């Protein structure tokens, strides 16, 4: 949603082989780049000269400070000269933030007439990157290649993508989730490596008792509260049955003083994503909804029955999109329709799911009976949900390692509206076919629960299991169920 | 504990007729009832027949897979049994083996051997077949090798038994955590669907509030009279012995312990966890409660460890019979001297009672800072002397180790007076220094679980049957090869 | 000349335990800081670097102790329980060599006074174990020290691993210059430049023999007069010529100074421009801290630098070593190392070196002057660093040099003679089944601990042949290592 400063390090590689008049040539040409890239697809993000590196110590000390400065989201790379690879390697080995190599080239077109040896010792990208590629490659370092033109409309589009990927791998880095209770009891896709999880992507996941919620929630001002609802009559279309003072209007009140007691110890133990379990409820009035709902809309990571997992992967995605306006969900595969041309999955959690994800009208609050969790009738918000093509990432622990799938689907605009439905809900129809999508999820293991986002692309949460290194499977158009057993198999071998 | 038996099973053919199949029953009905006599009516030994058909063969191995009560079964082939019979068999077989290399007869009858006795008691070479079909499918198996009426054979039959018994009651361990892991801490993190693919443990997570509602609702008849035996059966500091706040805080316990063993009995939870950090409804950390519990043979640990809970269960059960004893433990604080090197082991409250010396437990009732909760009633002790074993259970991301260390548990010359808290003094083999680098290099967690009853032998045994690495440091550790070992054992083990 | 270097003292505990506890722990560490430092001696350096309780505190020291050039290794002591999660984020980004020192503040438990808040202090018993645990779970590269902090036996290992770190943090900044390439058929000269760069940090760069030979004609012939004027104050040097040599010496000098190079090596199959093999230029040069090996052996000049850094402090002595010739006797079966003129005076026995100067037909140039002296003895340890393609590996023999008897007129080169354990014969077998050079490094004042330590910094297999191996154990070691470490 907001806070720290993100900035990218760019940086040029050249040698002193071709003296002072072609190093101030090249840093010319990257002084004019950096900002054209800045205020075209920037604003957001701060894109900061970091020179041209010739040294071998001046490159592994530039390498260093990236690792030690907070605020360096990732550092592009590109080799305008020649720049001899045995210089970056203690570097590169020490860099501890996301690379981007840029494979790119400042003049557009050959100056065919006036293409003296001065200008093939200047504008040599060409080999130069392929160079510092084989380092890469030899030692093996995730970076994202992007190869073009700088001017480019798909290289610019692709700096900004990584760039957004790269915040939400900062955040990611230094992510704190809150559990609110266990697991759901005897699932196991919930389940995980805390630790492990720790190792590969940063993630502080720490367990509260739901007590510890509790003491927040008896701590709320019902002056809060009170302007909260306020709030809510004016954002949302409360059932009319609502605004008259009655024990459904109280049952709002109590999802106002759940959402500003979590949004207190959140913000108090600076987590950033959080969940909560039903079968652990002990002290709260009904189970969190509307308020987790709006913590998500506010942007916050969140998963039931204590999955940490997909969260987490909320959370990074929710910052993966900051910018896009898409949205970002929760979300749990619920029922099947089965028609010729009409093959949808109706997805929609329990009760807990965000309003980034909702049409251009609506939100509804409902207070319907739940019977989960064995608490008071909780106050939800239902919507349907918006269409256009989408993405469902679900995050699994294999044991020995993570595995990311993507499953690239088509949200779809309901036909027929669904009264007795007491929860906002989204149909969509999943590449290549509901068939062939479900047969590979649950080859690849995926779980009930995903994070479905509009805005964030399938390229994004691949640099992302890139940098985190993670096999990332993909599920779409061109997904054969044959050809992906066997990318399933050999992706197995390669990642143990 | 359910009852548990082992299958005795002989492997023959049909190769030298039937008569001398009869003598191999002959033999077998004698060994097995003496076999019984010998590891105590405890653990029951089946005789389910000589096996010579690679049918009959399929067919007691997955019988005594699909029988909760076989803990184990115990192989033996008298003559050559063409060990091609046995595959379909052994991939079948889900319960632990043990590959008795056994013979009937003690010494040659140099007078009397002929061809017949050579087509008998030809058990020498029959194993041997048997034995590379187990090399050959890597089956997780026992050999001993020796005469049946030996006692070191009868030693290692009993204690595999005891093992076989504890892997059966670790393979549907129900395991309840009140409360998560200590925040920060990741020793006490682990896989937990990873231990019930390897283990079987259903560990589950439970709302300390599901907990208090059984601590609400308990009877406080029985809370008076389990409070009059707690009088009986520990030494209760003066000010507990009149009603005041401190016979209050011991009765909290005491209602902590009748809440706890019945939510436990109501699941068929035979370990559990604790946390300080989430205790919201209790008045006080369970302490006399999970002291006693333990005692009365539940796995424990605290900081919500049910790694260290499960092991302390296994551990229990493996000891069941002997009087050894077993608990939950932290290697709180060295003695450095030069010829005395001691290790001071305790708990927040909770080390079980059955490690104490015989000096009846002092129950006493001080201010425990952490939890931040009432002055809580626990049992105080020194633990007994002799060897025993520190055992402790970790996750490396992809697989479990086993770190055991031998230690020599001692008798305190100088009391302590101001520690409120059961304590057992140990030196560790092969010296404090050498332990304690050989178990950081291991990674072994804080929390252990200490056995008097427990052997190494069965632990190594134990992990055999559950496929996980099991490192020892005992007299013969060397920090250099030690070092070594645990590099080529994580390649094997991967 | 050597860059100075601390160690960044760090203890580990968590607010569990109130906060007037973490003041205990602070005066503990404020004690022991100064007590070590006083200790390992007013030599090495040990900076308190303040108490851990929180993850991004962690982080942080890591990250400034990683980008700090003069942090050559970080000590973490866990004083009370540190939850290990807070030091994971840290111990990734940290990529200076860690001891894992595993004390305790009091020696005796005070039996009487052992209150409830004495437990919550003095943890480390079990707030190391937890440490070591997390250090286990990552396979990062740590050096365990147990014991009392006012023990000897963990001074004398605080000291030599601090002696090895900075070693190590002198490799992972080594530069190595190369007059011409390796003895054309070699073998185990050759090796992946990048892949000791990747592995060590070695920046070893090709330098044409030309380059040296503008360097050496452009040295003052005053300095020349000087350098020749110590000579015979610092060796008993035959009746003269040696200026070649002298010339040599300080147009290398110049050359490895300008280039900030710490390690070189020259060939005698490349001399074009040199009028003599340089001998006692590389001699002296070496004796002033040079890494070199001849023949181009990059990885020897290397190792000899890494173990000259190594034994900075103790007046043991390093070289460069060839195992020349053996002597088989009933129970003096002893080997004689030297090399074509290259061996450090460093290892000599009662001092006066002759300076003689013979002919040495290998280089095919003109009769270079040389340092001849007899080596020194003691227990001393024996070197070589291969290549296996995939990775390297160090081999480490101990051998115990020995005086010797005879005296050797007609050898025209510095020579020590040494009795390889567990014996000639076994000694031999364990180093050509290891694969080890001909090149080795002999060192009186290195340890095997120390090179063990430096593989662990490393990442490299350490294969140890001492009084202990034995042929069929080491064969099985060998297998067993190559599996775990490709
Ligand atoms: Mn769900
Ligand atoms: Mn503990
Ligand atoms: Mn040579």
């Amino acid at each position: 949603m907001k806070m720290p400063a993100y900035e990218f390090w760019f940086v040029v590689g050249s040698q002193h082989l071709y003296g002072d008049e072609a190093l101030a040539q090249v840093e010319a040409h990257a002084r004019e780049m950096v900002p054209a890239l800045q205020a075209a697809v920037g604003n957001a993000h701060v894109l900061r000269w970091k020179g041209v590196l010739k040294d071998a110590d001046e490159i592994r000390r530039l390498c260093l400070e990236a690792s030690a400065d907070d605020v360096c989201a990732g550092v592009i790379a590109w080799m305008h000269t020649f720049s001899p690879a045995k210089m970056w390697i203690r570097g590169l080995l020490a860099l501890r933030k996301p690379l981007l190599h840029l494979h790119t080239q400042f003049n557009r077109d050959i100056p065919w007439d006036t293409i003296d040896m001065d200008f093939m010792n200047l504008n040599q990208s060409a080999h130069g990157d392929r160079e510092y590629g084989f380092i890469g490659a030899r030692m093996g370092v995730a970076r994202k290649v992007v190869v073009g033109h700088w001017e480019d409309p798909e290289v610019r589009e692709r700096l900004a993508k990584w760039m957004r990927t790269a915040v939400a791998f900062a955040e990611s880095r230094n992510l704190k989730v809150a559990r609110f209770g266990d697991n759901m009891r005897e699932v196991a896709v919930t389940e995980g490596d805390k630790v492990g999880a720790q190792i590969q992507f940063g993630w502080s996941v720490n367990g509260y008792g739901i007590g510890d919620l509790v003491q927040y929630i008896r701590d709320v001002s019902e002056q809060k509260v009170n302007e909260l609802l306020d709030e809510y009559e004016e954002l949302y279309d409360i059932v009319p049955a609502g605004r008259q003072e009655g024990p459904v209007r109280e049952s709002i009140r109590e999802q106002a003083r759940i959402e500003l007691g979590l949004k207190a110890f959140l913000q108090d133990g600076n987590f950033t994503a959080f969940t909560t379990t039903f079968e652990d409820l002990h002290g709260l009035k009904q189970l969190p909804g509307l308020a987790v709902q709006r913590l998500m809309q506010q942007g916050y990571g969140f998963a039931g029955e204590g999955d940490w997992k997909t969260a987490a992967l909320l959370r990074i995605m929710k910052v993966m999109s900051t910018g896009l306006q898409g949205g970002t969900s929760f979300m749990e595969d619920y029922t099947y329709h089965f028609e010729k041309g009409n093959d949808l999955v109706l997805g929609s959690h329990m009760l807990e799911v965000c309003p980034s994800i909702a049409a251009e009208e609506k939100p509804i609050l409902d207070v319907q009976h739940l019977g989960i969790g064995g608490k008071d009738d909780p106050a939800r918000l239902v919507f349907d949900g918006g269409e256009g093509a989408a993405v469902n990432a679900s995050l699994i622990d294999l044991g020995h390692r993570f595995r990311l799938i993507v499953n690239e689907v088509d949200a779809v605009k309901p036909e027929h509206d669904m009264p007795k439905l007491p929860v906002a809900r989204i149909l969509w129809k999943p590449r290549p076919s509901l068939r062939d999508s479900a047969e590979a999820w649950i080859l690849a293991g995926g779980a009930h629960h995903t994070c479905f986002s509009f805005a964030v692309t399938t390229e994004q949460l691949q640099d992302f299991a890139e940098m985190a290194g993670i096999e990332c499977v993909v599920i779409n158009e061109h997904t054969s169920v044959s050809s992906f057993k066997n990318e399933l198999k050999w992706n197995e071998v390669f990642w143990r």
